[PDB]
């Protein structure tokens, strides 16, 4: 139930308020500029470990950072021009450009993560990865119903390895 | 539970990541963008727990004695793959009797929000009447982890209320200090 929540505040407070206004930025930042052009999308990663680093070219140094794509804001919860930034990344497969796409870590599993190290969250490390499946197969429930934001994102579920192959893997699936 | 889970992930996913940096940006506003005639902005970021669970994106409406003044100057870091994501956070004059009586950054806990928004759709499995409970299982939560960080508890105070002057209250909390 802990990961039941975090799925539907991740949906409610952060991919409904962006996912609508995705489109619009992504043909914004490819019109300025096939594969040449970045791909629609947010790929969210969902590692199952909870393992979630702030630099990807750390995670797989076949993840390259291009640019940040044109910043969003929107008047939230009394925060005047909260600001949704968004980062594009190259994928690399045997030196050459095999993709390119806008890319992120689901930020919630690492709440998973924290609180199996704090003992004052009452939540073990032994129901941690039940948990992150659990914010994976919820948050796939809610973008069943929710047209404009499924369309608009890729899930990418993984265990662990090479995470480029596993992106482009679901970049190759359109 | 989902409130429980909602606050440790509103302090490791928010507070824990702004708090230690806001003393630096409310310094930073009073010595060079505050107006020079002004009284300084006070410390610390007020959240805002209604316990209701209402989550306006406009102060203003809520109350008109809370008053748009600036934004801080934004905060940036690499965050889960967004290169510079950016944290902004807003001041708010609060008026009495048609004068300034005091001046905060202030913002809504946004997770109470989604506890508004499961309460209404039947796939969230949430019942309507669960919805104060859980507002108040959020805050409590959230004090108890605030209690156990330094820094962050003295960066920020906690306004939880029930159903009314909105500026009174943060006003009440404001005079405190
Ligand atoms: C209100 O609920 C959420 C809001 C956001 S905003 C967000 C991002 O902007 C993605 C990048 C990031 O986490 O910095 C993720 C989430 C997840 C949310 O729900 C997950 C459960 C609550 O935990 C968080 C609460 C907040 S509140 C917040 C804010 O920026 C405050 C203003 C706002 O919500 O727009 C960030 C988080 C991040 C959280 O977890 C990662």
């Amino acid at each position: 139930s802990v990961a039941h929540g975090l799925a539907w505040s991740y949906y409610i407070g952060y991919l409904r308020l962006i996912l609508p206004e995705l489109q619009a930025r992504i043909r914004t930042y490819n019109q300025h500029y096939l594969r040449g052009a970045v791909s629609q999308r947010l790929y969210i990663l969902l590692p199952l470990d909870c393992g979630v680093p702030d630099n990807l070219s750390m995670a797989d140094p076949n993840i390259r950072f291009l640019d940040k794509l044109p910043q969003q804001t929107a008047d939230r919860a009394g925060i005047k021009d909260r600001v949704y930034s968004n980062s594009i990344y190259e994928l690399l497969e045997n030196g050459q450009r095999a993709g390119t796409c806008v890319l992120e870590y689901a930020t919630p599993l690492q709440t998973l993560f924290a609180m199996s190290q704090y003992s004052q969250a009452g939540f073990s490390r032994e129901d941690r990865l039940e948990q992150a499946k659990l914010f994976c197969q919820t948050l796939e429930d809610i973008l069943a119903d929710a047209p404009e934001s499924q369309n608009n994102c890729r899930l990418i579920a993984y265990q662990e390895f090479s995470l480029s192959q596993e992106v482009l893997r679901h970049l190759r699936q359109e």
